[PDB]
């Protein structure tokens, strides 16, 4: 039917006449992404439906992914193409954004086949080159996991999701033992259960390392199922912390939890791994070390061995300037959120 708005599993993409032939590609809490054909470039795109107006949690989580979005420009970052919005702000009740369509992502990947040793080290060479940029801006991802690094036909990586992502801030990383937090569980920080919100830069380098050994076998490596079992997953693999570790805790109860568990020796990496890469193990084990100011940074880890054909420190740009995000952005109103989502999404009307 001609001028028809499309459908996609019963949600509608109103995203006609620049963008027609939607074929569903996925959905979680954010919304539902497709690809499109777009009729200007005469190529198909991804396109993804936000409609978080409801809820101030999701307006903040829609303005974070597009304010960084449209800064940044790196090869292993998503970038935004295009974002489509209604004319009025009343009008407005779903922000359609426009991205580069990519074949799969990682989690799909690692269900469908064993990596080699060459995909692997790639791929963390990308992933890790994306990350220098992202934390050159003093970003913080906060969310990097399998589902959330999306792959093309030449083995391009990109990372995509910046809903959760922050500004570096040690000034005010601490908090108490099993605080609440959002982002995915089996890719949390032994810490974030301990003393700290995920502030600095070793949150997302920890992430990094439950993917690589995800990609070494195929399977999580610390599937916690709920918030303790988290804690608990990494404990057994890593051990008992040492005294000099447990003197970094000074929260009573996280202190009282560690010292009632058994002691155990730290597993190592080769037994768990028994086929992977001597080198690649090495890097695991400088990304997943307990204590985060002990943890490679990002720098450190693209100048490991294990990555030597691919590192190119004149090849892995960073970006221009760091960017600033206040907390008290966090207690805006979703209506001044929306406003601020209408300013950022202007310079792609009209439609
Ligand atoms: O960018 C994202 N996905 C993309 C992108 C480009 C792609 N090209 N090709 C593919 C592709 C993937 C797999 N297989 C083949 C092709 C792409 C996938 C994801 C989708 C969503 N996105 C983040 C995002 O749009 N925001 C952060 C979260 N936020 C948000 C979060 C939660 C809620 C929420 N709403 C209700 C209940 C609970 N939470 C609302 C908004 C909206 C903004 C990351
Ligand atoms: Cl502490």
């Amino acid at each position: 039917v001609p001028g028809e708005v499309e459908m996609v599993k019963g949600q509608p993409f109103d995203v006609g006449p620049r963008y027609t032939q939607l074929q569903y590609i996925g959905e979680g809490a954010y919304g539902m992404v497709s690809s499109a054909y777009d009729h200007v470039r005469k190529t198909r795109v991804a396109i993804k439906k936000i409609s978080p107006f409801e809820h101030q949690t999701y307006c903040q989580r829609t303005l974070r992914e597009i304010q960084i979005l449209l800064r940044f420009r790196h090869e292993n970052v998503i970038g935004i193409r295009d974002i489509l919005r209604a004319s009025t702000l009343e009008a407005m009740r779903d922000v359609y954004i426009v991205q580069d369509l990519m074949e799969t992502d990682l989690y799909k990947l690692l269900k469908s086949q064993q990596l080699s040793n060459d995909h692997i080290c790639y791929f963390l060479y990308q992933i890790l080159r994306g990350l220098k940029y992202i934390h050159s801006a003093n970003v913080l991802h906060r969310d990097l996991k399998p589902s959330n690094l999306l792959i093309n036909t030449t083995c391009d990586l990109k990372i995509c999701d910046f809903g959760l992502a922050r500004i570096a801030d040690p000034e005010h990383d601490h908090t108490g033992f099993l605080t609440e937090y959002v982002a995915t569980r089996w890719y949390r920080a032994p810490e974030i259960m301990l003393n700290s919100k995920g502030y600095t830069k070793s949150i997302d380098i920890w992430s990094v390392g439950c993917i690589l050994a995800e990609m070494l076998s195929n399977r999580p490596i610390f599937p916690g199922k709920h918030y303790l079992d988290q804690l608990n997953h990494i404990l057994g693999i890593l051990g008992s912390p040492s005294q000099e570790d447990l003197n970094c805790i000074i929260n009573m109860k996280a202190r009282n939890y560690l010292q009632s568990l058994p002691s155990k020796t730290k597993v190592a990496w080769a037994k768990l791994f028994p086929k992977s890469d001597s080198k690649a193990l090495d890097l695991l084990d400088r990304m997943l070390t307990f204590n985060p100011n002990k943890r490679i940074t990002v720098e450190e880890a693209l100048a490991h061995p294990y990555l030597e054909q691919y590192y190119d420190p004149t090849d892995e740009p960073v970006a221009e300037e760091p960017f600033t995000f206040a907390m008290e952005l966090d207690d805006l109103p979703k209506e001044r959120l929306k406003e601020l989502i209408f300013q950022e999404t202007a310079r792609f009307q009209p439609g």
